[PDB]
């Protein structure tokens, strides 16, 4: 592909409508001009970068996704700076983000929860062996292919095993800045298991204080429609202490995953 050759500027790019907003930057569409490929353009500002001090985490995130190659992980192709600003030239998810898709259906069938989860465990199982633990998981950061498959994405907050906005998908351990692995990747998967049913994630709350309170606790309720098998596999990932948690094998092995997975 055009995207892997060079010293890439901006004038190498048209620039086309914004597809998100974030914390650190918006993301555009863009096509690069001589091979006409469309793809996607994260603008992040260096003063931004330099006084939250995370310059280095960027770095790291392009090298780490310059090793990742899966089918459900979104590419990040490169990145250039200019005076002012740092653009990260990354694949473009035409269905855009998991995050717009719930707030458009409210909640999930169990059809299409099992198979998103399914296709996260297969890359968070990639990354894992590439000793690559995520820490980020959550719905923004998940995107959707042509597809319509899951491709996990962001890969800023990342470390190698072992080792922005609300607590919802964090652990215990993490929370309480405590040592922390890769069972960190599973109990946010748990979170997102419950949140793509129930249409909202299970410590959420009106103050960060709450939200700490109920992690701590693991102090949480399904409503009446969560099935016994959902209900089995969310309580199995959702343990206080991080080795009693379940593999990624597991998970893929469960029958509510495989009873309900495309
Ligand atoms: O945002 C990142 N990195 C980061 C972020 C903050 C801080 C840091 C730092 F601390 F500095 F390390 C690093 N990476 C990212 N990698 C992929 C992203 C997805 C961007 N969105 C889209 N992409 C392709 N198509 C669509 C369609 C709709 S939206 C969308 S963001």
């Amino acid at each position: 592909g055009p995207l892997g050759s060079r010293q890439w500027t901006l004038e190498d790019f048209d620039i086309g409508r914004p597809l998100g907003k974030g914390k650190f930057g918006n993301v555009y569409l863009a096509r690069e001009r001589q091979s006409k490929f469309i793809l996607a353009l994260k603008v992040l500002f260096k003063t931004q970068l330099e006084k939250a001090g995370v310059e280095h985490q960027l770095r790291r995130e392009v090298e780490i996704q310059s090793h990742l190659r899966h089918p459900n992980i979104l590419r990040l192709y490169g990145y250039f700076h200019d005076a002012t600003r740092v653009y990260l030239i990354l694949e473009y998810a035409p269905l855009g983000t998991v995050y717009r898709e719930l707030q458009k259906l409210s909640r999930f069938d169990e059809q299409r929860t099992a198979t998103y989860i399914t296709e996260l465990a297969n890359a968070l199982s990639y990354c894992h062996s590439k000793r690559v633990i995520h820490r980020d998981i959550k719905p923004e950061n998940l995107l959707l292919g042509s597809n319509g498959e899951l491709k996990i994405a962001d890969f800023g907050w990342s470390v190698h095993a072992p080792s922005c906005g609300t607590l919802d998908y964090l652990p215990p351990e993490m929370i309480e800045g405590r040592m922390h692995d890769e069972k960190v990747d599973l109990w946010s998967l748990g979170v997102l298991c419950y949140e793509f049913l129930v249409g909202m994630p299970p410590f959420e709350a009106h103050t960060y204080q709450e939200t700490y309170r109920r992690i701590s606790r693991v102090e949480f309720t399904f409503p009446d429609f969560v099935t016994e098998g959902a209900r089995d596999l969310i309580s199995r990932l959702l343990k206080h202490n991080a080795s009693q948690r379940l593999t990624l094998a597991e998970v893929l092995e469960h029958p509510w995953i495989k009873a309900n997975s495309s």
